[PDB]
């Protein structure tokens, strides 16, 4: 089986879990399967992905041939920042939990702190590709969602690209009913983390690494963009251990207690991703990666970078 971190809630998040952004349709469904199959039990899902439904399908199908329990499930979707105004919050989160064909979520995120225009238009934007904003905001999202919770569709929130500014600012709201299990954030040796990570754990927030190998197949690569799977840095360290450079690379979240949820929709690699307990990186082995920190992100969505709550714009 796969460990896991304890949330503040005390629930139980499998600390290795399956992403599924740009998972596509007729594929998607097998890599569920495979994924339970192999022991996945925390799949990472999202409005904005567009293959809710299809997730919804494959959940459904292990279920009812016993190869799972929902209760031994950890279901993880996100609100789009399109949706922050307060009844939009409860009809996108209503089509999210139709979409995966389940009773209630185990995690519901906050995608991004930006607010962006209000409707069904996912990415709202002027000529030049620059996103347009909306006027409500991460606080008047988590209010909304907190009633999710009150009625038990949703057992816990957390939020997903904020920095230690936007969650001190959620955490210091007066009224707060429920803080935040976790924050969603891009994490990987060129982008360690160091002060966010801190941060969050000293709060009871636990952290989720995506894009753990780097996103390489992320539509906007250019070839002098670092590529972590080719780097023979890392590749030396997964040589050692007779390893692949992935498996190395979702190790280095499970030493640190923070999950992480790779993605893929092959088989072979779904089965590699979670082949992660059976070996350990040593002390200096988790130094040389941590020293290889560029604060370099895949995930820079700089189109929004105008916005009020942009959240890369502070240190951590
Ligand atoms: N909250 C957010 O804003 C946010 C942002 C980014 C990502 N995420 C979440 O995190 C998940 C993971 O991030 P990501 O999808 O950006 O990138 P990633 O998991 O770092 O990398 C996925 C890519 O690597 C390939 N791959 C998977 N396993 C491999 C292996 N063992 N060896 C070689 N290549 C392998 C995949 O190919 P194949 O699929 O073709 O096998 C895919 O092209 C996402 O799917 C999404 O769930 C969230
Ligand atoms: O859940 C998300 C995701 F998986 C992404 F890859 C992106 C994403 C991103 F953040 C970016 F910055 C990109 O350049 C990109 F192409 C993306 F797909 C994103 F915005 C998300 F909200």
């Amino acid at each position: 089986m796969a460990t896991f971190v304890e949330l503040s809630t005390k629930a139980k998040m499998p600390i290795v879990g399956l992403g599924t952004w740009k998972s596509p349709l007729g594929k998607v469904k097998e890599a569920v399967k495979v994924a339970i199959d192999a022991g996945y039990r925390h799949i990472d899902c999202a409005y904005v992905y567009q293959n809710e439904h299809e997730v919804g399908e494959a959940i459904q199908e292990k279920i009812q041939e016993k190869a799972v329990k929902r209760e031994d499930l950890f279901i993880v979707s996100k609100l789009w920042p399109t949706f922050f105004e307060r009844p939009l919050v409860r009809k996108a989160f209503e089509k999210t939990l139709k979409d995966l064909k389940l009773s209630y979520l185990d995690v519901y995120l906050i995608h991004w702190p930006q607010g962006f225009k209000s409707g069904d238009d996912l990415f709202p934007r002027d000529d030049k590709g620059n996103a347009i904003g909306g006027k409500a905001t991460f606080l008047d999202a988590w209010e909304a969602m907190e009633e999710l919770v009150d009625e038990g569709l949703v057992k816990a929130l957390g939020v997903s690209n904020f920095s230690h500014f936007q969650i001190e600012k959620l955490l210091n709201k007066p009224g707060l009913k429920y803080k935040p299990v976790t924050n969603q954030v891009e994490c990987h040796p060129y982008l360690t983390q160091e002060k966010l990570i801190q941060y969050c754990h000293s709060k009871g927030i636990t952290v989720t690494a995506y894009s753990p190998l780097g996103s390489p197949d992320r539509p906007w690569a250019k070839p002098e963009d670092p590529s972590l799977l080719e780097d023979p840095k890392i590749k030396e360290i997964a040589a050692k251990h007779k390893k692949t450079a992935a498996q190395v690379l979702i190790r280095f979240h499970i030493q640190r207690n923070v999950i992480v949820i790779p993605k893929s929709v092959t088989p072979a690699r779904i089965v590699e991703n979670i082949q992660v307990f059976d070996f350990k990186l040593s002390d200096e082995e988790m130094a040389t990666i941590l020293s290889f920190n560029r604060n370099w992100r895949a995930c820079n969505l700089l189109q929004s970078s105008h916005l009020e709550d942009y959240p890369f714009n502070a240190e951590y």
